[PDB]
């Protein structure tokens, strides 16, 4: 049997993060961790390109850009929505993670998803380097995966 | 690490707007909002296409127009919609924002969300330049600063 | 500022209508609602093309042929939905609105909404020429809307 | 006033029919009657292809395959969903009919929805062949009509 | 009729920020957002002056200092009061703003209040850079704004 | 960015400070705070100025002596107010806070607050020396910054 | 500021595992998600050394022999410990976290805390390669930093 995997070493890998700026006191801390999983797995810093865009619904566009590029391997999309008093949530939530997941099939590359979509900020505040971890850290190991079984195959 | 981000300045860009006409006496406000945070970040008047349409069904169709004119750097779509006794807010607002976002991506060019998706008038006008703001005027903000951001790249 | 808006003359417009046959007790109303709109704003009858589908899964497709004719200016989707004890009514609604919104944008043409998605019959009753209006009269209206401000462009 | 609208008769007509094989006591009498439908409104048994697949899900991707082949003029899609204890039905549900929905579209031919999505047996009995009538036969009749309106244009 | 306003550019603005060390988690926020707006709404960063007082009852001593400042146009001050048990909240948050308004008033410079005066924790976390936005970044808007009308005059 | 801050080293500073005789179980324990903060930060007790008042209603106007004294850096003013039955409490807070307030900018002098406004007597000793610090100690340090910071400017 | 860290390869890093057979359901996919980490990691597995003991009773004295080994970096323990009706689990549980803490002090050598010590079978399983996680694998992760920053020193 052919297995494929990736392994966890970001050693030449280029990223780019895609990063929205509403709940920045959250998706700063997000971001922290993502590019912290990426320098201490054996990345460059400076083979990271960091895009900030205004809210969460003009992820995807941006993050289009980026994974255009032919010298980047993998897009991490982080962000921090949290449930208002009406149904707006609902109706950003499915647009972001609709339009990442398609353009990763169109452009045949991996785009990791580390937008929290939270009913409540204290959950928001939970999943950016509280109790349940960093979720800007964990779209970065995904992506660093991803990067390495795409190489493989 | 390369960073790329929009400043707020909005010289020398030119900006589409759809605006439906339903609920007008709160849609009204928020094409006042938008073009006022346009003028008043440098924006010319002169350089703003407003475009109405019945409803906001008919917004994404409109906006298509809009976002193909290469004259046009980012699109503003501004609407009301609130929820009423039948099922048919939530087809509504499905597809307009599914529209829109996927408008963006196909053309990659920034169309911004500048619709109040309510459960209740009140909800509304709360959003509607009073006290939750005024949602026409962030999505012009949003449209300046993935315009300049655009430009950088 | 360039401003773009359609009149609601329908003197030389041809309009296309798909009605399903589903619920003909109220779907005949609405279609008396669009074509008197169209006539009493200055419409054609002869410049009308009625298609009748079995039910509103299969409008998409028929709007699909419709609006690709050259001599159509818009389309006017016409069809009664209410909910019965299963999920069959969300996957009807949400297949439907999701066609036509797709075909509009594809086909860069108005193709307007029409279909009342109702809970219970009262409430299409009240929406097919009682209490709240007449839905196929309000989807004609935005068609001519529509194919006037195309015109203008 | 140009109508256009499809017949009953079935003389001359070709249908595919994609059959899921789950929950088969309840599918065979919705074949069943897709069957007796089209025969007894003057069809030919010989003019029916039936493709078998293993549950709703595969229905799409066999479905595509049908309705390109230029000797069929409609595709029924029969299969019977029954809610079980996980969101599991939802996700089936949706992407069964998203599917059938735009490969109807994307290929210009008509596919019929027969596939029941009922929250309980009960519900799912009732429509396949006994106290609400058949949904296979229903499916039947309306890829009939929609089969002689495409001709009609 | 004569009118003023003031843009939202701030080249050339020169701006004091003053900013309390109580509750620095959050009021560190604040002061991000604070210079944030600043520099993308074209403020050069060496054109901000960063004073640190211990807490908010010291913001408005301090401020009397910047604001008689002649290459100083307005004054930003930042802050975060959370009611504690006893009534001191009511009397800190009484004399900061009535010494901030009293500060404006006599030396006829804008001094805008960036302070938060919550009930509860959650209250201040909202509004320092979540979901409520950010009371820093307000201040500066409403500063670069006031800055320009003075120059109006 | 020009950034202002004051160190926590008290050489060469000098202070005075202006302590209320009532409840003088708890003040002597805010006194003992503030002359031990002075000190332990490289303060000299001879470079102290201890003022004694019969209430807190007293401490602005002797407060009002001190800060006139060109050789006092900053006033510390510590005092007790516990609520009673009647009304007199809140006259009391309100009129001492804002005396303290109005001279630090009439003077142009820090003048730092360590007066407990308690509801109880609980409160007040909590605040004096036990579970919740000392507020002798907190206005003192309070006052070396301040000092500090006026220093630089 | 001299600042020391621990990155994440353990490309030619010795692991020692110290794994308890009870609950070995469970246990098994502690030490499989172990191993896991230490090779996509870049270790080699001919460089982990595995001695099973029968309880996490016997985890610190197994561990002790590991950690005097010249040749390995850090120490894994790994055991799952599940509140029973008796006091037990409190006196196993606190011995077992003690003797670890203490043998990593004595030794000055990485032990990492792979033991799960849960009050119920859902929690553990929970934290043994489901909802929350592999605790394994988080110890791996762990050792591999601390080997690496022992080395940095």
């Amino acid at each position: 049997m052919q297995i494929y995997e990736g392994k966890l070493t970001a050693e030449g890998l280029r990223f780019g993060i895609v990063a929205s700026r509403f709940n920045h006191a959250l998706v700063d801390r997000l971001v922290e961790g993502a590019i912290d999983c990426i320098v201490r797995h054996g990345g460059r810093e400076e083979d990271i390109t960091l895009v900030r865009v205004p809210g969460s619904w003009e992820i995807p566009v941006a993050a289009g850009e980026l994974a255009r590029k032919e010298d980047i391997d993998a897009v991490i999309a982080i962000g921090v929505l949290i449930r208002g008093a009406t149904p707006h949530f609902d109706y950003i939530a499915s647009e972001v993670s609709k339009g990442l997941a398609n353009l990763s099939l169109e452009l045949r590359k991996p785009i990791t998803f580390g937008v929290i979509t939270a009913d409540t900020l204290e959950q928001a505040i939970e999943r950016a380097g509280t109790k349940h971890g960093n979720k800007g850290w964990e779209a970065a190991l995904s992506a660093i995966e991803m990067a390495n079984l795409f190489k493989s195959l």
